[PDB]
């Protein structure tokens, strides 16, 4: 009687919240398969996270599954102490992971500096601009302001050097996933606040710790306590506020629309959705970036910075293979400039810093391309902190759940997905109660 669109982690940790209540749900999945933009799949020998990656006990909602499902201490660190490269001046600088790190360090702890006005309580980001904000005047211009603001622009006015406005771009090309320029600032310091505004407590929570077991042991968990099948292979095309697709029809009390932004366009809604909200799809977010694994021959202790427009802007070492070689990571800005799959294109990768390392393997998902997601992990342009993400929380008996709508992590984290999915279901049952 409530149909919830998509078997990714919203979707699935509101249909368990549905079950608790006792509510009749029903899960349709446009794939043929469960988790989303999570995805631990078999590849170059080993078990690979194409989607999301990184876990910490800081993030109340992912950390709970985590010991729910068994996973308290299936938990790795990924590699420290890396040989580190950078591209700052056309010219390529190369220092330990520490010199990196203290000058991201410094640039952070001024791009954070008005979250502890904006952001007391970290969970509330939209404080400043309610009836019950307390406080003074320049500060709601001063947050209206940053919003129109990227967080590259702080670090200039400043006055870091060249290289360490090229360090944040390159971190803010992986950061926002796509063009830091056009990104609000206001995104980069919520996560500030969040993570006791230290940049290392902010790397710990988002780069840090991987599950040994994968995602798929947090998401193929939830799945496995539903009482009721998920319908995969069931692409929804209408919604009606119940509406459907390749001819069948659904009635149901209410709907928990899980699609990201970026596949909104394949779903007709009537009535139509408001301006404001539409105006988001067609701007959609930030993330035009793109996420690649590279295998390279022997073991390296490898940590790679450069700026736009490179073809990935951080690339790290995250296994040491028995048969000596290295896999590392990747993020990148555009997706549309690299093709993941293609060994030569990961050997331009690797060509930004070195010369003498030597490409063997390579592969990603374009996410961007993906007909059912049409972007990476959902960012903040210039705006968006303020109209954008918080436009979608209207449709009495229509709701929207994602991690692109979190008050916490949102978007660029699993535990933003558990949030909203968990806290959609309840506004369902509030509601019917
Ligand atoms: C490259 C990348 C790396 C990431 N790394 C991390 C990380 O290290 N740590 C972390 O915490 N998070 C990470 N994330 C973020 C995390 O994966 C997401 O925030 C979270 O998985 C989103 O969950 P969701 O349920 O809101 O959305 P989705 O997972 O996108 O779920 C939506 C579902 O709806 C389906 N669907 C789409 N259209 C239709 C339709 N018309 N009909 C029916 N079903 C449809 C989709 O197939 C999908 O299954 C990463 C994301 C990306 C892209
Ligand atoms: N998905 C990884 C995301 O946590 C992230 C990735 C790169 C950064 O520089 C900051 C955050």
């Amino acid at each position: 009687k409530v149909v919830i669109i998509g078997a990714g982690f919203a979707g699935l940790v509101a249909a368990r919240e549905l079950q608790t209540a006792g509510i009749e749900y029903e899960i349709l999945e446009a794939k043929d398969r469960i988790g989303g933009r999570a995805w631990t799949e078999e590849r170059m020998g080993r078990p690979l996270e194409l989607g999301a990656t990184w876990v910490h006990w800081f993030q109340a909602h992912t950390w709970t599954e985590i010991m729910r499902y068994g996973q308290r201490t299936e938990i790795t660190a990924s590699p420290s102490g890396n040989d580190a490269h950078w591209v700052t001046d056309g010219k390529v600088v190369k220092g330990t992971e520490d010199d990196l790190d203290e000058k991201l360090t410094a640039a952070m702890g001024v791009t954070y500096e008005g979250s502890e006005e904006y952001f007391p309580n970290p969970h509330d980001p939209l404080w400043v601009l309610s009836d019950d904000f307390d406080g003074p005047a320049e500060v709601r211009e001063r947050f209206l302001s940053d919003d129109q603001t990227n967080a590259i622009d702080l670090v200039k006015e400043a006055g870091f050097d060249q290289e360490t406005i090229d360090l944040v771009d390159a971190f803010w090309c992986a950061g926002y996933i796509g063009d830091p320029y056009t990104g609000s600032a206001l995104m980069a310091k919520q996560w500030g606040a969040l993570s006791d505004n230290r940049y290392r407590v902010m790397e710990d929570i988002t780069l840090k710790w991987k599950l040994n077991n994968g995602m798929r042991s947090l998401y193929d968990g939830i799945a496995g306590d539903l009482n009721t099948d998920i319908r995969l292979n069931t692409p929804v095309a209408k919604v009606e506020h119940v509406t459907t697709e390749s001819g069948e029809v659904i009635e149901a009390s209410a709907v928990i629309c899980t699609v990201p932004v970026g596949a909104l366009s394949n779903i007709e809604f009537s009535p139509a959705l408001p301006d404001a909200v539409q105006s988001v799809i067609d701007d959609k977010w930030n993330s035009q970036g793109a996420k690649i694994w590279i295998k390279i021959k022997g073991h390296h202790r490898f940590l790679g910075y450069a700026p736009k427009p490179a073809k990935m802007s951080v690339v790290r070492s995250e296994y040491f293979m028995d048969d000596d070689t290295t896999i590392l990571v990747g993020f990148g800005y555009d997706n549309t400039n690299i093709d993941l799959n293609s060994i030569e294109d990961a050997q331009a990768v690797i060509n930004q810093w070195r010369d003498d390392l030597e490409v063997v393997d390579t592969t990603g998902h374009n996410w961007v391309a993906d007909k059912w997601a049409g972007q990476a992990w959902g960012t903040l342009r210039k705006g968006q902190f303020t109209q954008g993400w918080s436009l979608f929380d209207i449709d009495s008996q229509l709701f929207f759940a994602g991690s692109d709508y979190a008050y916490g992590w949102r978007g660029v984290c699993v535990d933003g997905a558990l949030e909203k999915g968990m806290t959609t279901a309840r506004q369902v049952i509030n509601s019917m109660r």
